[PDB]
């Protein structure tokens, strides 16, 4: 029977962060770079949500997905707290990291592989060389460089 709606959360969890930042008029705008990655992870997840045959996502499979949603839940969670101009700064003050999703970047990866096993065994996909790789956290530093200026520009009208 499977849960059904539960699976949907797996995908929505990703888009949620993409749309969440889209509205936020703060540094979150840069998150678009990190979101673009996760957005591609849910791509294949949607195909399963609606296939050309009565699917049967056992619990064993749902387990992995459940771990993925956890990664996205955090990404959006931290952002929600940065909704306040005073909060976003208050955190950064004790964050000691220009990047907001520095650790989250890895989390989404550690949890992603969890599904890669089911996607490679079922979907028969590589799920690794395409998205995953070696340069991930470093890429953030690139965009972060601009984020710093975003705080300065605030001064001028
Ligand atoms: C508060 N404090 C911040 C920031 C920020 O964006 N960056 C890059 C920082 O380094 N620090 C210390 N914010 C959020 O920006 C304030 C928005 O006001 C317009």
């Amino acid at each position: 029977g499977s849960p059904g709606e539960n699976l949907k959360h797996i995908i929505t969890l990703g888009q949620v962060i993409h749309k969440r930042c889209e509205e936020m008029k703060y540094c979150k705008k840069q998150c678009r770079r990190l979101g673009h990655r996760v957005l591609g992870l849910i791509k294949p997840l949607e195909m399963l949500q609606d296939q050309g045959k009565r699917s049967v996502p056992s619990e064993k499979l749902t387990t992995a997905m459940n771990r993925f949603k956890a990664a996205l839940e955090e990404a959006n969670g931290e952002i929600e707290k940065f909704s306040n101009r005073s909060n976003i700064c208050r955190f950064l003050t004790a964050s000691q990291d220009k990047i907001l999703f520095k650790d989250v970047n890895r989390k989404l990866s550690d949890v992603w592989k969890e599904l890669s096993l089911l996607l490679q065994v079922e979907q028969r996909m590589p799920v690794s060389p395409i998205s995953q790789g070696a340069s991930w956290a470093q890429e953030d530093q690139q965009d972060a460089d601009e984020d710093r200026r975003a705080f300065q520009m605030l001064r001028r009208d």
